[PDB]
């Protein structure tokens, strides 16, 4: 009834931090470092330190996905585990060796392996000695932390990513609070932006340098939710032209089409705010593109007037253009706030066609999150997330008008294969196809894990 | 100047248990449990436990309603009260014996009676077995309680209500938190409303079965205020449009119409929350329509569309398809957040001429709540509510004018005749013509009371 290309990719998606654990990991990065410091900022105090125990128990736990038809699944190697030098990107063998049987044991389960490289998880010692992020030197200490997976595991893994949405990693450091160490700093913000684009052109270039195969593919993965006008009044519009610049075309455009959003740029320089970058630096970003696209989508992003004149005397913050805006009659998830409307995957599906050379894309993250699912087991111990499958639904058919209408769109990795760690939230929300009991660590399919795997046997539904 | 039709009642209305207090009451009622178990949820800690002390000083009491001109009295004989075992409607010969005292008083004062049979007030102890309302068992255990108040004194009272609002019940009880047990659930809202309407009509059955004079009649009392849409846009007449089939049809076209609004039903049963009906019991509703209808206005009722869709995650309420407004440049009664808004009166004695065969029908409940009236005593004590005698004038000019199109309203009936005890509220707001005070129960006439006695010798001002 509603059908996919032959060969379309049916996967998961998780991170290392979100699911290892840190046994025996020799370094603290930002988010572990907050959890030792606060645990207070944690639900329940729960942070990182077991997460969903996959140092352990990753070879059971990659049989449950394959079970759950998972057929290649989307995870990051932590720099904070695989280095034990950062300044010269010395290995910790320990570290190796658990990526080396993670990777093998995907191998074994016929699970594709799709690694991420940079998933949140910046060492705090990086930002400590440097400012991080902030740091071109740390910029070249992540090339060679990249160059070393490449070397290790470049035989056996096909497909890669240079980070998970740098825009949060932005905002949550430099902009909002998010992410420790909470720098609320617009100009620093516009800075870091570039550092991390430079850093993923450059890791381009190294992968390509040492490709051993034609099958070697590398991407980014971003939000490319489109910034929806609250009217068609000028001052809406306008500041939705902006979002969407900032919010979207500050990462699409140097990791596709190679070089900066002229208007952006523009704006920047106009408001005194715009990073430093060299000639050399810009070539390198304009020579190296990405080989794909994976794409985050979980709810849509509307947009108004700002309150106030953005010539205001205030700290500049890319908010002076642009307010949140709520729709009346929107369609909600009401326990999570967030609205529901699955057509904005079609409207990304079409901007990729058009405007980015129909580039190959997967849509590398999309899922539901809920609270207290164990309301919905029945005795046999299984959650009934019926809810979780009719989301599925409404997007795989939004995508699936996308595809038809000719968008080159290639995989659908559903966040999350196995309920995870979501940062300061940790487990109050579960997004899993699969349900992990955080007590005891036992992991069973939900409803939706035999649904998902009829899914790729039929490719439809 | 503004005249009414002769023969036209002059009346004031209360409660059982918002006057008598509990003296000597053999059962608890879901308030008196509540005020019991949580005083804290009550102004001023303040209970029903000796409210306006009528079961003691009623002879007084009823002596000085008269003087304020209080030609008939409605108020409401308590379940809790007369029946000693709820399961054969078994008598308290106590309670028997004060309200026969009641009711003679009454009649020796020369004032009309209006018994009420249920004012909020359901036995506790038959929601903790049987969850009250929900339960069919409970609907009969009611009209063997109807019964035998129809047996005791049918013989000197003609006029009889089976509930004050149900709607009141329903909302308080199972939707909003207003009364104990402050269950909050929907579905089982939609099952309450369709059980009190089929106890009305078994009611009315019943009564009928043993009325011995043609004067005997029996009706039910509902609040009729029209739902104002808050503009034209199609959102907020959809929105009117349920409020009011909501609101209003779901109580007014049973129990006049003989059946349920059709247009409701088809949304209730499009939602999954239709309640359980047999052939049986909607045959008992089609056959046994009221005699007459009392009307209770205090405030209009305005309406704009949901902020979010009514298709959104949440649990199903009525609420979901409408939302209350403001509107701008209302005539507030500000110390109790209330807008005046006489023409409703009009409006709602047109509906009742035009669409319900012009039933004859009353005002059973209009009237001011006002707080702290020490403030407005003068040298001998008296209240000088010039506030309540406009109040009035207002509203009976607008029933005038909808009597003079034609409409069968037959009287008028102000909240209250003494300051009674309002519910969670206490004694905050005072609506009475006679004040009470309240720590040594003392009551003495208001300014307004002896001008509601000039108006009925008059029939007009």
């Amino acid at each position: 009834m509603v059908e996919f290309p032959e060969g379309f990719v049916w996967g998961a998606a998780t991170s290392g931090p979100q699911t290892e654990g840190n046994f025996h990991k020799q370094h603290q990065n930002v988010f572990d470092y907050w959890f030792a410091t606060e645990p207070e900022q944690f639900d329940a105090g729960v942070g990182p330190d077991t997460a969903s125990n996959f140092y352990n128990d990753y070879d059971h736990d990659l049989a449950l996905m394959a079970q759950a038809g998972v057929q290649g699944l989307r995870t990051s190697i932590q720099w904070t585990r695989l280095i034990d030098d950062f300044e010269t990107a010395s290995l910790n063998a320990d570290g190796v060796a658990f990526y080396n049987h993670v990777i093998d044991s995907m191998l074994a389960h016929h699970i594709t392996p799709y690694i991420n490289l940079h998933h949140f998880d910046l060492p705090v010692a990086l930002y400590d000695k440097y400012h991080g992020w902030e740091s071109k030197h740390v910029v070249e200490l992540f090339v060679k932390f990249a160059e070393q997976c490449f070397k290790l595991f470049g035989d056996r893994v096909d497909h890669w990513y240079t980070f998970n949405e740098p825009k949060v990693v932005v905002d949550g450091q430099y902009l909002y609070g998010w992410h420790y160490p909470q720098v609320i700093n617009g100009p620093k913000a516009v800075q870091v932006a570039y550092n991390m684009n430079l850093a993923s052109a450059k890791t381009v270039a190294r992968f390509h340098e040492l490709s051993v195969r034609p099958e070697q593919q590398i991407g980014i993965i971003l939000n490319l939710t489109p910034a929806y006008a609250a009217s068609d009044d000028p001052a809406d519009l306008a500041a939705a032209e902006f979002a969407e610049l900032w919010s979207n075309n500050l990462f699409l455009d140097p990791a596709v089409l190679g070089h900066f959003p002229e208007k952006l740029v523009e704006r920047l320089t106009m408001d005194g705010v715009l990073w430093d970058a060299t000639p050399t630096e810009l070539a390198i970003i304009a020579a190296n593109p990405v080989d794909s696209l994976g794409v985050n989508y979980y709810h849509p992003f509307r947009v108004q007037r700002p309150d106030i004149s953005p010539k205001s005397l205030q700290p500049w913050m890319p908010d002076i253009y642009f307010k949140e805006y709520d729709m009346p009659g929107r369609m909600m998830n009401v326990d999570r706030g967030w609205e529901i409307y699955p057509q904005a995957m079609t409207d990304i599906a079409r901007n990729i066609q058009k405007n980015y050379g129909n580039i190959p894309w997967m849509i590398s993250e999309n899922g539901m999150g809920v609270a207290g699912e164990e309301r919905f087991l029945d005795k046999q111990g299984v959650v009934q997330d019926d809810y979780r499958i009719d989301f599925m639904k409404e997007h795989l058919t939004a995508l699936a008008k996308g595809i038809a209408a000719g968008s080159n769109c290639q995989g659908y990795f559903v966040w999350s294969g196995i309920d995870c760690w979501s940062w300061n939230h940790a487990y109050h929300n579960r997004y899993g196809l699969i349900r992990n009991d955080i007590h005891t660590q036992t992991k069973t399919l939900k409803k939706s894990a035999k649904w998902f795997a009829e899914l790729g046997e039929r490719n439809g539904f």
